[PDB]
């Protein structure tokens, strides 16, 4: 008895190049025992000759071709199944081209093979239970090898008689076992399905080694629309693109799932090709067959049993992987691993989640439950179930979260709810923008999408400003998000012109809403709230989109353009893009590549305040653009009851003006209909000393609405040629001739008095101060007053008051002391009994040379000698500075090439126990030297003075080096810049501390 267990990825192999096979006449016989529906029994031959005899899905297939056309036979399963694990016969007659295929004995079928060929002839290779590449021998309908034991195999010829069972186990050298090996049956089999229960579960696998041709086989089940199945790319090309040469491309081919639809992805060089695999959405829940075959630019892909053909552009035939294939996902952040664009579930981070069974590649049989199963891989369990159970009844998104039912758990779509997390239970961070705060984004690497999920959520009171931008170092392509005229408007700009789209209306209303988008290739789609979703097709065939940053606030990088939208003032919250949360992840240090000044938390907002220090104080700015509609905002704050706020005047009558006139808001205008009157609902005078909100627009159907703090007044006024003012826009007032002679229903008499905040311009932010043409009276930064400036007391130590826009600050370099105004102790070391040292080091290249010095130190003291700090040049060079007391008086010593130069304090008594303060100036040789408040003392040496204190190495401090060891307190030392006590106290790396010396300390 002649039985053998074919492992799988085992098979026989027979050369008759020595004595070729070439009949008009033959027989084969075999008994199998298989539990799989698909494999090789045995295939001989090339070209058109040959002879293959396999399982395809449950039935015994033979194909014949004698040169001439084959004769192909799939004999049924009558009374039960083939893959039953039990043996059954196989007999194959052939007389000239006709041929009778037996099962078991007695399950006939006969045919001819075509035309008029009649001899079979082969001299290369006789395989038997698999092949190195099984797709590929000619005939062959299967694309698998065997698993399962085979039996008693022989093919007889009218000449020979290749007993194939027989010398396999006899051993022959004509018989090469390729692989495995095993002899014996009563053998069993089965291989685990797997189940992905995260999309960031992934497995990784044996290198596809494919070349001109290859094949892979999978089942899957799922019912999440979108995932990541298969991938793997090549090493990277030379020939480059010439718009994103930044952009890395490879060789890759993928299948991936979107929307339920499921697809293949293709590269080997030129062009990709993306087919839709079936028409129907596969998220089913139900399993599926996924047979991938492929022969250079050609193959197919087959979702069970349905092929649909491909062929890919250009000429490259080989796709040359190299290295690892991925299934089920991508690892993130691995090093080498680069993210076509084509394939867009990578790109938005969409896992596969669901099952996975019965692995081939190239025909050879693949163990999931095993491959990093058995190694350690989150996310992937065992077998693969099915929970009944709906997961949206546990209920289990708060906050008004969309419960999605996946696979085997529960999905949560928590954007527009002020949550994120699994399940809506983390508190989303907000932002806040005041016209002048940024947030960005820099990507660690440069990215490259033609795809993107975005969602954010806004509130604002102005009608304009950006609400996101993708931005590129080297160019300005751009995706974006921003205010247009209370609208929301998305643009795509690739280079070819800006596609947009439009949602919403009136969204100013400082309520949050929530924008997402998803731009899918061409296809534009933008949402807001839950309103009906916004879709555009991009026009130019550009898709792929670069970027280097995401801002929101301002757009910062802009280096190709001449203007931009104008900056944001409101909040944002769950900016989220490919479902990276980035606000939250800055907030909470996940991430270190965002940078930003816009400050986090909810608060209202009073964007560069400014004010009006006189009713006669005024800016004029450039003329309002009021082309086809207008959107004013602006806040105000008062003590008065009457005053111009803003006035331009146009041609002819034109003009608009808004006034406070008895503590009531007027918007007073005229656009060719005569002058009207609109006023703004309020029950009280508005100069009550706080800030009211301001929002006048018009819209292009001349629809006007002034909105006062919480209250919306709308008046419709005639339809008008809307044309452009001509005057400049004047703020705060008019010159003072001017009111005698202003418009019809104007009453002012008298500008404003007050401050003025966010004031927005039709789309434009203006600084009321710097951006004026001119400007009449005072007009001061802030509503708090000015500045505090320096007095005589201001700082408190000798410090020095120096004046900065906002306020003094003091300088206290020079004093012992810290804090604000010189008034808190300086960082304080205590030198006991013993001795002690803390040693400032350089390090070895940034060894300053200087030729002007500062120090200044505190100290106490009863001793009458020591050195208290010492700055020494390295090894071989003499240069240095003392600073000791000697004989009960401070001084310093130092050298800087030419001969020592010693200063002395002579007078003052500071071996005492009080607090002393020295400080030591040095230009080159001169020098001076003040204890306290005692005169300065100068010092002028004559002759060739050398004047640089070369490549300084160290600062030694506590005088045990130079045999002289000071015991006290040092307090807030200062020597050129470095604040050397401070550093130690905060354990920099290069302070060496030793023997007896404390820290001090505060209150
Ligand atoms: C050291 O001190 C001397 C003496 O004051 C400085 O030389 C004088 O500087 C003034 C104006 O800055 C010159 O106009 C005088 O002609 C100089 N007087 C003499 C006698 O030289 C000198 O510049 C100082 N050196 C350093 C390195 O600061």
């Amino acid at each position: 008895e002649y039985i053998a267990t074919f492992k799988g990825s085992e098979y026989f192999c027979y050369d008759l190049s020595q004595n070729p096979i070439q009949s008009s006449s033959d027989e084969i016989t075999l008994s199998f025992k298989t539990l799989q529906r698909n494999g090789l029994m045995l295939h001989t031959g090339k070209s058109a000759d040959y002879v293959n005899l396999a399982l395809k899905n449950g039935a015994v297939s033979l194909v014949i071709n004698l040169g001439s056309g084959a004769f192909e036979a799939l004999v049924e399963p009558v009374n039960g199944k083939f893959n039953d694990n039990a043996w059954h016969d196989v007999k194959v007659t052939r007389n000239l081209r006709q041929v009778t295929i037996s099962v078991d004995g007695i399950l006939t079928t006969t045919g001819y093979t075509q035309e008029d060929y009649t001899m079979l002839g082969s001299d290369d290779f006789f395989y038997v239970g698999g092949s190195p590449s099984t797709a590929d021998l000619p005939g062959s309908p299967v694309s698998n090898n065997f698993m399962g034991c085979l039996k008693e195999v022989v093919y007889k010829n009218n000449d020979v008689r290749l007993e194939l069972s027989r010398l396999a186990k006899q051993g022959d050298p004509k018989m090469k076992i390729h692989g495995v090996v095993a002899f014996k049956c009563e053998n069993v089999a089965t291989l685990d399905p797997i189940t992905f229960e995260t999309p960031e579960s992934f497995i990784s696998l044996p290198k596809w080694n494919a070349k001109k041709t290859g094949s892979i086989s999978f089942d899957f089940r799922t019912t999440e629309p979108n995932g990541l199945i298969l991938f793997s790319h090549g090493k990277p090309r030379h020939q480059k693109d010439a718009k994103h040469p930044q952009m890395i491309k490879v060789d890759f081919f993928a299948i991936e799932m979107l929307d339920g639809h499921l697809y293949l992805l293709l590269d080997m060089g030129s062009g990709t090709i993306k087919i839709k695999a079936l028409q129907k959405k596969v998220n089913d829940g139900e399993w599926y067959h996924v047979d991938f075959q492929r022969d250079g630019r050609s193959g197919t892909i087959s979702v069970n049993t349905l092929r649909t053909p491909y062929t890919a552009p250009g000429e490259s035939e080989i796709l040359d992987l190299d290295d690892e294939l991925y299934l089920g996902g991508l690892p993130e952040n691995k090093a080498g691993l680069v993210f076509p664009t084509e394939v867009w579930t990578a790109l938005l981070n969409y896992g596969y989640v669901g099952c996975i069974r019965d692995l081939f590649i190239d025909g050879q049989s693949k163990d999931i439950r095993q491959m990093a199963e058995v190694q350690s891989t989150a996310g992937v369990k065992p077998s693969c179930s099915r929970e009944t159970a709906k997961p949206c009844l546990s209920n289990p998104c708060k906050n008004n979260g969309m419960c999605r039912d996946g696979w085997n758990r529960y999905v949560c779509d928590c954007s527009g709810t002020g949550y994120l997390g699994r399940s809506c239970e983390r508190e989303a961070t907000v932002l806040s923008y005041d016209g002048s705060m940024f947030m960005k984004i820099q990507l660690p690497v440069v990215m490259h999408t033609e795809a993107e999920d975005v969602s954010l959520r806004f509130r604002s009171q102005r009608a304009y400003g950006i609400l996101m931008a993708t931005t590129s170092r080297d160019s300005a392509d751009t995706l974006r998000l921003e205010l247009d005229a209370g609208r929301v408007k998305l643009t795509v700009n690739l280079g070819k012109g800006p596609e947009t789209l439009f949602a919403g209306y009136n969204l100013n209303d400082n309520e949050w809403h929530t924008v997402r988008v998803v731009r899918r290739g061409k296809s534009l789609k933008l949402t807001v709230d839950d309103q009906q979703a916004m879709t555009g097709q991009m026009a130019g065939d550009h898709t792929r989109l670069e970027f280097h940053n995401i801002e929101t606030g301002i757009i910062t990088e802009r280096r190709y353009l001449s203007s931009v939208p104008s900056n944001f003032i409101g909040h944002l919250q769950s900016l989220t893009f490919n479902g990276m949360a980035y606000i939250d992840l800055c907030k909470n240090g996940d991430i270190d590549y965002c940078e930003l000044n816009a400050r986090f938390g909810f608060r209202n907002i009073i964007a560069d305040p400014v004010t009006f220090k006189t009713k006669s104080s005024y800016v004029a700015l450039a003329t309002l653009q009021a082309y086809t509609s207008m959107h004013l905002f602006f806040q105000f704050k008062t003590t008065s009851l009457d005053g111009l706020i803003l006035y331009n005047s146009g041609d002819g009558n034109d003009f608009i003006v808004v006034e406070l006139v008895k503590g009531y808001l007027h918007y007073v205008f005229d656009l060719g209909n005569g002058a009207n009157l609109i006023k703004g609902s309020s029950n009280k005078p508005l100069n009550d000393n706080q800030w009211h909100n301001v929002m006048i627009s018009r819209d292009t159907s001349n629809l006007h609405t002034v909105k006062i703090d919480t209250k919306i007044t709308t008046q419709i006024t005639a339809g008008a040629r809307n044309l452009d003012l001509k005057s400049d826009l004047y703020i705060g007032g008019v010159a003072k001739e001017t009111y005698k002679s202003l418009p019809k229903l104007v009453h002012a008499k008298e500008g404003f008095q007050g401050c003025l905040a966010s004031v927005d311009l039709n789309g434009r932010l203006p600084d009321l101060i710097s951006d004026a043409l001119f400007c009449n009276g005072q007009i001061e930064r802030g509503c708090e007053g000015p500045s505090t400036t320096c007095q005589e007391d201001s700082c408190s130590n000798q410090g020095v008051c120096l004046q900065q826009w906002d306020g003094f600050s003091c300088d206290c370099s020079m004093t012992s002391f810290s804090g604000p105004l010189c008034n808190d102790p300086g960082t304080t070391y205590i030198f006991s009994k013993g001795g002690g040292q803390i040693t400032y080091k350089w390090p070895p290249n940034d060894r300053p040379s200087t030729r002007a010095d500062r120090l200044a130190i505190g100290f106490s003291t009863v001793q009458k000698e020591a050195v208290l700090v010492r700055v020494d040049s390295s090894s071989g060079l003499g240069d240095y500075l003392e600073l000791h007391i000697h004989q009960g008086k401070i001084g310093v010593k130092f050298n800087v090439g030419t001969d020592d130069i010693a200063i002395e304090e002579s007078n003052a008594i500071i071996n005492d126990g009080k607090y002393h303060v020295v400080r030591f100036t040095r230009s080159g040789g001169n020098a001076t030297l003040q204890v306290d408040s005692w005169p300065v003392i100068e010092r002028y040496p004559a002759g060739r003075q050398l004047t640089i204190f070369n490549s300084q190495a160290t600062i030694i401090i506590g005088g045990k080096e130079q045999g002289q060891p000071f015991q006290g307190q040092l307090s807030g030392l200062y020597y050129n810049g470095l604040k050397v006590l401070n550093m130690a106290a905060e354990n920099d790396a290069n302070i060496a501390i030793v023997g007896n010396v404390r820290l001090v300390g505060e209150v």
